[PDB]
């Protein structure tokens, strides 16, 4: 069901990196990765949490549509693409703390907690403060579990109305061509050490969908752009995409 | 509307002509470089299948995007027709056959009144129910195209939301972190002029910009121009780098 393939650690050190590429192939369901030991090792989310924080926000009618404005408050934050208003596809690209804070506090801890659970999503903790507990709280999740979670979400078998899961899926969307289709959520987790980098999401081709999940030491935002570029590199050498 | 021939420069590089004509959503302005062509009404041909998957999906003709149309073992000319396909694939590479089907289990009583509920073109599905966005009486300008698919884009259309949710899906064209582009292609070929059609929009982070053009197309060799000429006139008027 499961193969390493220490090959593709040749991606990871040429960058002077470490880290894990899984995937999965869901019309064989068969598994490869690099590490399977890292594979299966939890971490803080980080803004891949945006994927279940905004299904739960739609859900709950906390975010009306794709189109709803969430205006900015006016604090001048770090990331200068976050000092403006967003709906929920621009907060998903830019990985809109601020944003998402706001939802996290409407949904509140009772509710955050039991869609959760529903989820199976990750250790289903979320210890800390409700607004930033995927940064510095309690809540882990390996890039294995990132997978289980995501075969759900595009099945639409996450306990959520269709609706909410077919906009999630449409926020996601970052890349499509001629050749394939990738709805993807990008992480960056700073707060707490180990500071690693994660993206997560799906390859749609023709006629099979390749999940992913990839994380990896990530020790300042220089090295950023490697999250995508590494696991690109995994998909072209696997003949995934060319 | 204000029009800018300027544009007619990316049209006669490659030896053709035809129309663009863009639609800035947010602020209610149209752009063209020929404003009597982009009135112009042509046969969709394969345009037609974005309102054909919408009605297609609120009847139940098609339940998800899912749903697999088996290849019926004829082997016609374009070779990604010879398969099985699904809503998403057979609107990627026009497969008319798996919408015929769709057009006669529709039927022309309920397609006419969908296409009316549309406002779509001249409303006119006169000819054969399998056929006639290909060589019967219907017809549709560049700017009607824009009318309609600005419905769509708002799920303003009389079908569901769901159904224009997925249509929407499977016009999914192009995406990076500049644009989105949504899009169908079209080649009228059965009846002259021969044209081609590429007809959408263009996502950006605050604004959408709809378009629609068609361009004289003698043989199948320009196809591509469709969206390179298109393209160009996005980069020109700074829509996409
Ligand atoms: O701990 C936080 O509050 C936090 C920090 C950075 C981010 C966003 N990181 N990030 C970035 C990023 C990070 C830093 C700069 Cl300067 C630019 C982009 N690109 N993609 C992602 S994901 C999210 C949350
Ligand atoms: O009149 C028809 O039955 C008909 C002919 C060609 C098409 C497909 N046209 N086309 C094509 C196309 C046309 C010819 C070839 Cl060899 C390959 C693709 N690319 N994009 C589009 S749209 C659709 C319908
Ligand atoms: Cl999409």
């Amino acid at each position: 069901e499961w193969q390493e393939n220490k090959s593709w650690n040749a991606h990871f050190t040429e960058h002077k990196s470490q880290g894990v590429v899984v995937l999965w192939n869901e019309n064989k369901q068969q598994g490869f990765t690099n590490n399977l030991k890292r594979a299966n090792q939890a971490f803080l989310p980080a803004s891949t949490f945006k994927i279940p924080n905004s299904l739960i926000a739609l859900d709950l009618g906390v975010v009306k549509d794709e189109h709803q404005v969430f205006k900015w408050d006016g604090q001048t934050r770090d990331i200068a693409t976050w000092n403006r208003d967003h709906n929920l596809i621009t907060a998903m690209k830019y990985s809109v703390v601020p944003v998402y804070q706001e939802f996290a506090r409407q949904i509140g801890e009772a509710r955050m907690s039991k869609m959760l659970h529903a989820f199976d999503y990750g250790n289903e903790d979320i210890s800390g403060n409700v607004d930033s507990f995927w940064l510095d709280g309690g809540i882990r999740i390996s890039a294995t579990e990132q997978i289980s979670f995501l075969r759900k979400l595009y099945h639409n078998k996450l306990h959520v109305s269709e609706r909410s899961q077919r906009i999630v899926k449409q926020a996601m969307l970052t890349e499509a061509n001629g050749d394939y289709i990738i709805r993807a959520k990008t992480g960056y987790s700073t707060r707490i050490e180990p500071k690693i980098g994660w993206w997560v999401g799906w390859v749609e081709l023709d006629d099979n969908v390749w999940f992913f999940a990839m994380n990896m030491d990530m020790p300042t935002s220089d090295g950023l752009g490697l999250r995508q570029a590494i696991t690109k590199e995994v998909l072209k050498q696997e003949k995934i995409i060319p």
